């Protein structure tokens, strides 16, 4: 979901 999209960025970022 977005929220794993997110976690997935702010992981990288």
């Amino acid at each position: 979901g977005i929220l794993d999209i997110l976690n997935k960025v702010s992981n990288l970022f």
